[PDB]
């Protein structure tokens, strides 16, 4: 395996209930390993689908580095809260949208200046379980997040083949070609595009009506 992408197996993630009550820690390694995940284990994760002003969405081919899902296209980043005091931090989701604002630097060399958590917008949590091969595989509770912002980019080559901006029928082009096997997509992109992506896309100036803190929807 990569090694960057090995060393950041060891980093420590939060173990959450299925209601995301923080019960615990536990390596990245141990979060994303089959035999685990079969046993029940759950971590607190986060998606962010970035917008600019021409209302198109950011999305990021994942490297072949990348041990879950080498090669396929999601959203802008997918990653997860550390267990440490800053990430762990509950009130107003802020240690998920420190994350996010993290992640966002090191996978796409976004600025943290241009992403701060108070441009960050968390919408609701959806439930997942998949499969990337017969050892890895992923099981969270991810805090969708929302940004619109016209950001500069200097993604790191580890993280990401490639990106690209799509407007909406580019993106229904895109899972076309991902249903005749001409490129592959990952779990969660799959099921939020098949849900409620389009959606948001269609009330980006009125987000309201679909933020929903209470209800951790069960795909
Ligand atoms: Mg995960």
């Amino acid at each position: 395996l990569d090694k960057q992408q090995v060393q950041l197996l060891a980093e420590m993630c939060i173990l959450i209930d299925e209601n995301d009550n923080k019960i615990g820690a536990e390596t990245k390694k141990n979060c994303h390993l089959n035999e685990n995940i079969e046993k029940g284990l759950l971590h607190r994760a986060f998606s962010v689908f970035l917008f600019n002003t021409e209302n198109k969405l950011l999305l990021q081919q994942r490297s072949d580095a990348k041990i879950t899902f080498p090669g396929c296209f999601t959203n802008t980043c997918c990653s997860h809260p550390l267990s440490n005091p800053a990430e762990l931090e509950e009130s107003d989701a802020l240690g998920v949208r420190r994350a996010a604002q993290r992640r966002l630097k090191a996978e796409l060399g976004i600025p943290l200046e241009e992403v701060p958590p108070e441009e960050i917008n968390y919408l609701t949590r959806i439930h997942y379980k998949a499969q990337s091969d017969g050892i890895w595989g992923e099981h969270e509770i991810d805090y969708i997040l929302l940004v619109r912002k016209n950001v500069t980019l200097n993604p790191d080559p580890n993280e990401i083949k490639s990106y690209c901006y799509v407007s909406k029928e580019e993106l229904k082009e895109l899972l076309k070609k991902a249903a005749s096997g001409e490129i592959k997509i990952t779990p969660w992109f799959k099921i939020i595009a098949a849900t409620f992506l389009f959606k948001w896309w269609d009330n980006l100036n009125h987000l309201n009506q679909f933020v929903d803190h209470e209800k951790i929807y069960r795909m």
